[PDB]
């Protein structure tokens, strides 16, 4: 195997690391839930509990090298409160370990998809506008980044124990090289149901089609988890979305928050609002919500 | 260990006429560079050049030689035409490998087209939709002439036609082990690493490349062209496209596309490649509509 060179910023030394259960697998590798003592500088003696990114046995050199560029890329994005953070390295004495912040909650769809109503408690409208207004303020950091998430959906969005909204899967690599080109790997396929139709059609991304899959992960909130164009097969979903085909209002929705769908859903990515202006907006409903 | 190829003083330029100069692509085996040749022009030989040169890296096996030889050699054997990046030369003595062919100052259509969409709410050329015909007539006659000297492309699309300084379509990277048509078909191999969405399902099941399979790869990249260099299948995840394919589906007519445009299109996509039309009959099918545009 092939070590990478240790980067004495994020190296945590690996003697330091507790391992526990797993939290699921993927295309990419595994998340492993662990324990990391010494991760805090100003608390050299503080164990946290960290999530742990590893290859799979069935690991190839392409998916280390991509593995190496998300660590990378988080690196150079920076730290924000509503972002899953990189929180240290392991690159000498074993495999590669990637150590970020932990979601005790999981993701966002499964978060919200429990809780629906008749022992996780129940979510309120205020709580739902909270829920959005923190993915607008982490999409409004990374799109100052000049970060593009080309995946932004509820499951792609983490919820820690203290309710924290925490996107995920934004440093990842894309085919850059041959994008034309693809191997039979296992599957996920493309989010075509929440790419924007610019982006269904020349399969090129910007923060203006990262708004129109905002408008998407927006319609999940106030639906609890449902699923977006249902019934609409794939293979026709973009005629229907450039003849101006739109989700209805989900029920318990006001008319402000579908308004803020509809905007981010307009046919001309330069008319779409901007994540800072979504922040805004969020926040002005916020503040005359109460409960 | 010698590194010698033999001499072919027909296509032999002196390495002291090329001066290499921007690079303009690394590929996985090769590279491909920007350069100036003098005394090479057929007309006004005072005039330079500029060409470009595939080459090999500094990390070349063999094996890379052996196959920039062979597409070198296997442009010798197609020949010349119009519509294709032409070989003009090559530095064998003396020297590493230097491989001439022409150079297209306007990189591939895709880029070309996708350049040249009317204003979206936010200044270069304005394409026609004769221009558009135009663009599939020159595509259709260089692969009739490969076709003709038993060449089948097996990547025919849109990022694989250049566009010159004189806004001619060239087909490029014909020569890459793709040769056959003498008697019997060929297969290939299996893994991936493939362009899923211009392949023919014959040639995606079995892995056997022919010109029917080419044509309907033309079929897709008609679809670019009136797209203006749209992704096939938008909407349509890889994994799921076979299966669609098998049931029946094409792609809708592109918007702003004549109904007979749309007609040799779909025909391209025949699922009995028995019944798709030949490059002759392409050629022939959009001169009419070439020809009837007044
Ligand atoms: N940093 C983290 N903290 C807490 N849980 C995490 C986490 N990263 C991933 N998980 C959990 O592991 C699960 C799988 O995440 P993963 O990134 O592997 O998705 P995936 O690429 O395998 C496709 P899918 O989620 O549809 O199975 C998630 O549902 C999530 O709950
Ligand atoms: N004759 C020519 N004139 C102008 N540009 C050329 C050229 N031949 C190649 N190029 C450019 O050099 C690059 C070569 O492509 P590159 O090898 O880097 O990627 P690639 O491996 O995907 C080629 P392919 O898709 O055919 O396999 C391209 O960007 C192309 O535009």
């Amino acid at each position: 195997e092939l070590e990478l060179p240790a980067d004495p910023k994020w190296e945590l030394s690996r003697a330091r690391l507790t391992l526990g259960k797993p939290l699921g697998e993927g295309a990419f590798g595994q998340v492993v839930m662990a324990e990391a003592i010494g991760i805090d500088k100003d608390r050299a003696a503080k164990p946290v509990t960290v999530a742990v990114k590893m290859l799979k046995d069935d690991a190839t050199d392409k998916d280390l090298s991509d593995l190496v560029s998300e660590m990378e890329m988080m690196k150079m994005i920076g730290k924000h409160k509503n972002i899953i953070n990189l929180l240290g390295a392991c690159t000498q004495g074993g495999p590669l370990y990637v150590l970020v912040e932990y979601a005790a909650k999981g993701n966002l769809r499964e978060f919200l998809r429990a809780r629906r109503p008749p022992p996780e408690e129940q979510l309120t409208f205020k709580d739902l506008v909270s829920c959005a207004y923190q993915v607008a303020r982490g999409m409004e950091y990374l799109a100052s980044q000049k970060c593009i998430h080309r995946d932004l959906a509820a499951r792609n969005v983490l919820v820690t124990e203290d309710n924290v909204m925490k996107i995920a899967d934004f440093g990842l690599a894309r085919d850059v090289h041959n994008l034309d080109y693809y191997k039979k790997t296992t599957n996920g396929r493309l989010p075509v149901k929440w790419m924007a139709p610019e982006a269904l059609f020349d399969e090129v991304y910007t923060h203006q089609s990262d708004v129109w899959s905002f408008g998407v992960l927006l319609w999940e909130i106030f639906t609890l988890g449902g699923s977006p164009y249902p019934g609409i097969p794939v293979e026709e979903l973009f005629k229907l979305l450039k003849e101006g085909h739109r989700m209805d209002k989900p029920a318990n929705c006001t008319h402000d928050l579908y308004m803020i769908m509809r905007e981010c859903w307009h046919a001309a990515p330069s008319q779409r609002p901007t994540f800072k202006q979504l922040v805004e907006d969020l926040d002005r409903v916020l503040t005359v919500t109460s409960t």
